[PDB]
C-alpha cells in the first residue's frame, strides 16, 4: 500500500507570522476540551495502520490528521490562521468518513466532536489587535 506520509508539522516550513498568541491560546484550549470528550478517544492519536490492519489506508487518506497533530501544530507555531485549525479538524473528520463510511459508528463519533469543536469556536477572539 501507499507509504506513511511524514509527520506534521514540517519543521523547516514554519510560517514567519504564526497565529497571534491570544488566538493560539484559545484554539489550544479548544482542542484540549475536545480531547476530554469520550467521543474523541479514537481521534487522540494518528491512525496506526499496522494496529488496525489497513495496508491501503494512506491510498484513501494521503493527508492523515488527528487531535494530537493539531495540538502539536498549534504549539510549534505551524499555523498562520485559525481557519487552518478548522481545516485540519474538518480534514480529520472527512478522512474518517471517507475511509470508514458515513454510516459507521466511528463517523458518528467524528461528527459529535466536530459539533463540539464548532460550538466552542464560536467564541474565538478576532485576529486583529
Ligand atoms: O479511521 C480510523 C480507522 C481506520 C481503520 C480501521 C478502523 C478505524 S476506526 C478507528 C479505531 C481506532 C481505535 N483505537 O483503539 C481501538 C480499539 C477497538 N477495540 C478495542 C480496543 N481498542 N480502535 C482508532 C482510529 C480509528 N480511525 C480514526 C477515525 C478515528
Ligand atoms: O481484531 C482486531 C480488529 C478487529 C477489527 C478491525 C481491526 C482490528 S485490529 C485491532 C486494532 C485495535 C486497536 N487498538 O488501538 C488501536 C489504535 C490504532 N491507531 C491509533 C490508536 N489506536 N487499534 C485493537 C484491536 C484490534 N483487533 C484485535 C486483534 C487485536
Ligand atoms: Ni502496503
Ligand atoms: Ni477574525
Amino acid at each position: 500500500g501507499a507509504p506513511k506520509p511524514p509527520q506534521e508539522p514540517d519543521m523547516n516550513n514554519l510560517p514567519e507570522n504564526p497565529i497571534p498568541q491570544h488566538q493560539a491560546k484559545f484554539v489550544l484550549n479548544t482542542i484540549k476540551a475536545v480531547k476530554r470528550n469520550r467521543e474523541a478517544v479514537p481521534f487522540l492519536h494518528p491512525v496506526d495502520t499496522v494496529k488496525l490492519n489497513v495496508p491501503f489506508y494512506y491510498n484513501y487518506i494521503p493527508r492523515p490528521m488527528d487531535l494530537s497533530t493539531i495540538e502539536r501544530k498549534i504549539n510549534l507555531k505551524a499555523y498562520e490562521d485559525v481557519s487552518q485549525v478548522v481545516d485540519d479538524f474538518n480534514l480529520m473528520v472527512k478522512n474518517c468518513k471517507k475511509f470508514n463510511g458515513e454510516a459507521a459508528g466511528i463517523s458518528k463519533m467524528a461528527t459529535n466532536i466536530q459539533a463540539q469543536f464548532e460550538k466552542l469556536m464560536v467564541k474565538v477572539p478576532p485576529k486583529e489587535l
